[PDB]
């Protein structure tokens, strides 16, 4: 089970890690939803693996 | 921040939540990717707010 999801985003270290950063069909869920837009926007690839950013999910977790 | 996260597929109750389901720019993330799997397979739409399942992101918390 995944005990580091309910650490902060690795980025702003304040919002929770709701920003998924879609790439294929995988995903990297490490920033929040604000920090992570930031990166699509500026057109930067994924900060873990480098792959280009296809989308931003905002992630809930029910 | 997401204390949920940690706990098991809310479906089979054994894997972890890796199976994001996203529709438009959002998702649910409660199930693993193999019970996501068979519910997008099946057309069935999103357990909790029953939007259409346009895909499962295999998501990985780095
Ligand atoms: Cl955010
Ligand atoms: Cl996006
Ligand atoms: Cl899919
Ligand atoms: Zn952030
Ligand atoms: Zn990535
Ligand atoms: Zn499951
Ligand atoms: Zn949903």
């Amino acid at each position: 089970l995944p005990l580091n999801a309910i650490e902060p985003c690795v980025i702003c270290q304040t919002r929770p890690k709701n920003g998924c950063i879609v790439h294929g069909k995988t995903g990297h869920l490490m920033a929040c939803f604000t920090c992570a837009k930031k990166l699509k926007k500026r057109n930067k690839p994924c900060p873990v693996c480098r792959q280009p950013i296809q989308m931003i999910v905002l992630t809930y977790f029910p």
